[PDB]
């Protein structure tokens, strides 16, 4: 009885570890080289896959894991019992496969014209746009013009791909897709933790918000800003102001202590897309972690094509589940974004090497907010100017309060304004899936919800027909997103403990855990663990405590809250956005 259950997951993941092998060889393809033929090969690679997930899925469904002794045993079969889309009838599989590969061809392929004119892509050329035009004007061309195009092409889709995976998902013994989302953490009281991090971090929002909008309304006009209302969404340097780092030459705290632009000295070095990984690859190296293989260097994509390809631009990280190939598909421009990118995306392989002697059913992050969490925690150290400076990007700033500061906002704009967003994305999902958002208001609920947590408004009003949760990368591609909220908090819990690993004193925004080996071994301990453990044990090992916190957060970005209040207090800023139905009117 427990022997029937050890040799079934002997069996599942010698036979696993194959054909998800040969399906990982087949997507990437697609990604690659967006064609009609790796089109084909992908959806059948989609039937093989299905095929064993199904067999071993209704095997496992045979296991009543109540009587199962071995732990470890009871968890995998546990997992192999949830077939995901293979527990579809085969016709609404194959319409399920269909309906993903068109929702994401659809939002790759899109651009915007001028008429008459040239026809622009999403990445570099509609984000190069956002990022530095300052003419309000040409900012809603773009930000309009993505919506027009590839927002309201996925919206045909998008009412029978909720219809699917919530079939799926009922088929797994789940309510809807969102309530099967969610269970990925194990955590009961996920939606009330979450929310209370969230209101941890109000304060910090609220007052940043309120400075921003300020120095918009000294850009763009008084009759353009409303200074009680919330921020027309264009403005933010960002397609969809989830970070507002690129208006940073608005917004500057201390403009008598300027500071070299990252961008502009990473070009001017001769930075190249190689370069970036390799400095990545260095730091997880100098923490004691694990270098990357050399097949890796020859075999991941880490800059767009020149030979035409149609390709998913958009960065990830790929394990081939055995134990020896993974790639990064990356769209690398040279510019600090990328750089963090670059990071990012290092520490999903950092981890893939770490847990790759497990079971393949357990070859995952103890939560995906961990998975999304490790290299940014690394790219926090590479961030600070001492680091920037040691890569000669940075003139020396010589701990001036003024650079501090203007470093702390710098970080603000990119970390505490995404914190918004990434709440809101799956609140709204979430509600789409259990049926309380219908087609009829996908967008008004949207925007409500961009309204609420992120204080801003479209700058043209929205119509019939509109899907602006369409022009997100995840929403057509499927991708969840409360992931990213989760590691955005833990990841400043994570650098406070590696910091303090490292003997580090002092405020925790100056920390740089740069070749500390004692920081390496708290990650390595819990990225071995995998998806063997709850996660609250991975969490333990690293920070000493089992929980996820804000005060971390708030213990690095204190100094700006001091440096905000008491400037936004000098002009009078109402914080939030109590003139609430405030829109542009022109
Ligand atoms: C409950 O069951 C748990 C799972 O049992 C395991 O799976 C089932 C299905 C059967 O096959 C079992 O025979 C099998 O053990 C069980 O947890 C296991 O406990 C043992 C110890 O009793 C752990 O064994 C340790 O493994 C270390 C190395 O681990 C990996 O090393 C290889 C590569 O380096 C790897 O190939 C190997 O096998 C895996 O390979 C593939 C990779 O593709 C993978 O897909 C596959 O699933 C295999 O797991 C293995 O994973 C050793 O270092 C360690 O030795 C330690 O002790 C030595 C002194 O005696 C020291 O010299 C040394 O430094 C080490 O400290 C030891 O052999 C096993 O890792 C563990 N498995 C898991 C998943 O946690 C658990 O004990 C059971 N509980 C109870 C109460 O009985
Ligand atoms: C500078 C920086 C740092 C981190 C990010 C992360 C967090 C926000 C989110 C976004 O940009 O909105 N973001 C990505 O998207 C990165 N990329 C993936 O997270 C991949 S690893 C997810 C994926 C994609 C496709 C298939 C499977 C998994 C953005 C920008
Ligand atoms: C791209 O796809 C086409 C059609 O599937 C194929 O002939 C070609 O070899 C592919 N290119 C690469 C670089 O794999
Ligand atoms: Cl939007
Ligand atoms: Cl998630
Ligand atoms: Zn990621």
């Amino acid at each position: 009885d427990e022997a029937e259950a050890s040799k079934f997951v002997e069996e599942y993941d010698r036979t696993s570890q194959v054909v998800w092998n040969e399906y990982a060889g087949a997507n990437w393809n697609y990604n690659t080289n967006i064609t009609t033929e790796t089109s084909k090969i992908l959806l059948q690679k989609n039937m093989q896959i299905a095929q064993h997930t199904l067999k071993y899925g209704t095997q496992a469904r045979k296991f009543d894991v109540n009587q199962l002794q071995n732990t470890t045993i009871k968890r995998i079969i546990k997992k192999v019992q949830d077939l995901e889309r293979a527990a579809l009838p085969a016709q609404e599989l194959e319409e399920y496969n269909k309906i993903l590969l068109d929702m994401e061809t659809t939002y790759s392929v899109a651009t915007v014209c001028h008429p008459q004119g040239s026809c622009l892509q999403l990445e570099p050329d509609l984000t190069n746009v956002m990022a530095t035009s300052r003419k309000y004007e040409d900012l809603l061309w773009a930000w309009e013009g993505w919506r027009d195009k590839a927002g309201r092409a996925i919206l045909q889709f998008y009412p029978k791909y909720v219809e699917l995976i919530n079939q799926a998902a009922r088929l797994n013994g789940y309510v809807d897709a969102g309530d099967s989302w969610r269970s990925m953490y194990e955590t009961p009281s996920l939606e009330q933790d979450l929310e209370r991090l969230f209101q941890e971090l109000q304060p910090l929002y609220l007052n940043l918000h309120a400075y921003v909008r300020r120095a918009l309304h000294r850009h763009y006009g008084a009759q353009h800003i409303n200074l009680e209302g919330p921020i027309p969404a264009h403005l933010l340097g960002n397609m969809w102001a989830q970070t507002w780092s690129n208006i940073y030459d608005l917004v500057v705290p201390f403009p008598s202590a300027p500071s070299m632009d990252t961008t502009e000295a990473m070009l001017k070095q001769g930075w190249t897309p190689r370069r970036m990984f390799k400095e990545a690859d260095d730091f997880f190296t100098s923490l004691g972690l694990l270098p990357v293989p050399p097949e890796f260097w020859q075999k991941s994509m880490l800059e767009k094509p020149t030979d035409g390809r149609e390709v998913v631009c958009h960065a990830s990280a790929w394990d081939f589940y055995n134990g020896k190939d993974f790639r990064i598909k990356q769209c690398t421009t040279v510019n600090l974004e990328d750089l963090v990118v670059a990071h990012h995306e290092m520490g999903h392989i950092q981890y893939f090497m770490q847990y790759k002697d497990l079971p393949v059913a357990l070859r995952e992050g103890a939560n995906p907010g961990f998975h999304e969490a490790i290299g940014d925690v690394l790219a926090l150290s590479v961030s600070t100017p001492k680091h920037l400076h040691s890569l000669n990007l940075l003139s020396s700033e010589g701990g001036s309060d003024e650079h501090d500061i203007n470093f702390l906002m710098k970080m603000a704009l990119d970390k505490i304004a995404f914190i918004p967003f990434s709440y809101l994305v799956d609140q709204w999902r979430w509600r789409v899936f259990d049926g309380s958002i219908t087609k009829e208001n996908y967008n008004q609920e949207w925007w409500s919800l961009r309204l609420k947590y992120q204080g801003l408004c479209p700058p043209v009003p929205r119509t019939q027909g509109d899907f602006d949760p369409g022009a997100k990368f995840h929403i057509p591609s499927s991708v969840p997103y409360i992931r990213y909220f989760v590691s955005f908090i833990i990841q400043f819990q994570f650098h406070e403990a590696l910091c303090q690993a490292a003997g580090h004193t002092g405020p925790l925004h100056k920390c740089d855990i740069y070749q500390s080996k004692e920081a390496g071994q708290r990650l390595a301990t819990a990225m071995k663990l995998g998806f063997s453990r709850p996660w609250p044990e991975a969490m333990q090992l690293i920070t000493g405590q089992p929980q996820m916190s804000a005060s971390a957060m708030l213990s690095y970005f204190k100094p700006l809250l001091d440096w905000l209040r008491t400037e936004n207090e000098l002009h009078g800023e109402k914080l939030g956005w109590p003139q609430y139905n405030w829109t542009p009117n022109s």
